[PDB]
């Protein structure tokens, strides 16, 4: 309908939202996929409310309302990983989780109110460009954690991680949009696999297609402050 395939091509958007809200590949894109489906198989009604990715974010929260798969306050990372990976304004963020704009607000400000009290964690950098590498470090220790050690190749990586094993890896291979540097992401992904692995890319797209194993957080490529303080704060969640 072009329509339907607008919403088809939102898919890999909502990949890495839900990977992000469970901290795995396979789970994330399961309910992707599944909130596919059951919009296709719907047949037409509550369209046109909704602008095509929005309404895809929409019917993802109506299921997650339901089940998941405290500490931290509901509803809270949802709406700030909406604002810091999509961009999405209080607006369109009340829209999708069908909350008033200003309710979104309280969201986002309780998110980061909760970011300020987070326990320090330890965290290893690989990075090549050492302005890139300085920048983030210094990112990561405003906001409390520690960081082991900056690798400047994946061959370093295994050293550093052995002196202090961290709790979190970023990462950044400088990669393409190529179809090159795809072993060089499963190589990394399968060395720390029991650790969270956030990936820097300028291509997220093509991190983003259920096909091969992929990270579960990625960074944005030119980064924003913002964007990393919430890829590192929701990765070291899953950490232990």
């Amino acid at each position: 309908q072009t329509f339907a395939d607008a919403v088809a091509a939102s898919l890999p958007h909502l990949r890495r939202y839900a990977r992000a809200l469970t901290g795995e590949q396979r789970t994330g894109d399961a309910i992707a996929a599944r909130t596919l489906e059951g919009l296709i198989a719907d047949p037409s009604v509550l369209e046109r409310d909704l602008e095509p990715r929005l309404m895809l974010f929409r019917a993802f929260h109506r299921t997650w309302r339901r089940e998941g798969a405290a500490r931290l306050t509901p509803n809270t990372r949802e709406a700030l990983l909406l604002h810091a990976i999509e961009g999405f304004t209080a607006q369109e963020i009340g829209a999708v989780m069908e909350v008033p704009p200003e309710t979104a607000a309280d969201f986002i400000d309780t998110a980061l109110r909760e970011m300020a009290e987070s326990v320090a964690g330890r965290v290893m950098i690989i990075e090549d460009e050492a302005i890139i590498a300085m920048d983030i470090a210094a990112i990561v220790r405003e906001m409390g954690h520690r960081v082991t050690g900056i690798a400047r190749t994946r061959f370093e990586a295994v050293r550093l991680a052995r002196e202090e094993r961290p709790d979190l890896i970023l990462a950044d291979i400088q990669l393409a949009d190529n179809s090159s540097g795809i072993d060089a992401v499963n190589e990394i992904l399968a060395e720390f696999a029991d650790l969270p692995v956030i990936f820097i890319t300028a291509f997220p797209e093509r991190l983003l297609t259920g096909e091969r194993p992929e990270p579960a957080f990625l960074i944005t490529k030119p980064y924003r402050e913002e964007q990393v303080r919430s890829a590192v704060s929701q990765a070291m969640f899953f950490a232990s």
